[PDB]
């Protein structure tokens, strides 16, 4: 079917529960060994949130290569995407040397430090100019260069340095500041509108490794925000738009990590947003 007839027809038929559990029915199911030994165990921000071994991120390094971070290689669409957990104490070092390795522009954050009184992921960038942070387990320097702070998100200039070889690069860190503590947003006009400016920051093109993106488990609203870009990129590069099915393209990202998109409030923000998405696109 279509999506936004579907899309009605699933609201008054009130059935959001049964077609998300058909999807959590119907995904891929692949190991994931390298995340359960126990020298990992630290590792880890949720003990039933894994990268598959195919698809994990391996970081450059012979004592211990492991982060719970996934590849999403999206073949048709030609997008692809880092989707990772927020970063714990013990991992932020491991964070940096990723975004460097894997020559990402941009670093997407959809999730607050403190949500619900609690932390949902370490402070890991710098706060002032004058304060930058050495990760001295990977040798790494980071220094924020500029901040922009708007109504639903900022957007931030960094600077990392490769201590051991003295190259740099400049990152952008984009963070949807107002995703409410429970639930999902009542209009998806700002999550929108977030998407269309890391779009045009460059960070998501070819030219560059492949953009990393998180939340507190790297699974529900950063499983939004890739399965939103893809399916838009999709109705732009077909002959018949209204031959996208969300949930499928749902279902090829699942191959690549568990869990995307955590509950059926979730999936029905995503048809939302993609629904809307495609009027402004047209072209409007
Ligand atoms: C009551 C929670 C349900 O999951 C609701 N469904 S439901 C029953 O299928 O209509 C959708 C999404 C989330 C929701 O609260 C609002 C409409
Ligand atoms: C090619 C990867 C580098 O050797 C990494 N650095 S780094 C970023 O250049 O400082 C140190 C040593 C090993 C490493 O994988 C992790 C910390």
């Amino acid at each position: 079917m279509e999506m936004e007839k579907e899309f009605e027809q699933i609201d008054k038929s009130g059935s959001w529960a049964a077609i998300y559990q058909d999807i959590r029915h119907e995904a891929s199911d692949f190991p994931s060994r390298v995340a359960k030994l126990p020298k990992n165990k630290n590792r880890n921000r949720y003990r039933d949130v894994s990268p598959f071994d195919h698809s994990r991120i391996k970081l450059h390094q012979e004592d211990n290569d492991y982060i719970n971070a996934s590849l999403i290689k999206m073949e048709e669409a030609q997008r692809s995407y880092i989707l990772t957990q927020g970063p714990l104490p013990n991992t932020v070092g491991h964070f940096w040397e990723m975004v460097w390795e894997q020559k990402s522009r941009g670093v997407v954050m959809l999730n607050r430090v403190m949500e619900k009184g609690s932390l949902k992921c370490a402070q890991y960038w710098p706060q002032k100019e004058e304060k930058e942070m050495i990760f001295e387990d990977t040798n790494l320097k980071l220094t924020l260069i500029s901040e922009d702070i708007k109504s639903y998100y900022t957007v931030r200039q960094l600077e990392l340095e490769n201590l051991t070889t003295q190259e740099t690069r400049e990152i952008l860190h984009f963070h949807y500041t107002t995703w409410p503590d429970f639930g999902v947003p009542e209009s998806p006009a700002s999550f929108l509108n977030f998407l269309f400016k890391v779009r045009e920051s460059g960070s998501l093109s070819p030219e560059h490794g492949p953009v990393v993106v998180h939340c507190s488990a790297g699974i529900g609203r950063s499983g939004t925000f890739c399965l939103a870009d893809t399916c838009l990129l999709l109705m732009d590069k077909r002959k018949d738009p209204s031959s996208v099915d969300i949930k499928k393209v749902l279902l090829e990202m699942r191959k690549f990590r568990m869990g995307l998109i955590q509950t059926a409030d979730q999936l029905r923000f995503s048809y939302l947003a993609v629904i809307e998405g495609a009027k402004f696109i047209m072209g409007d």
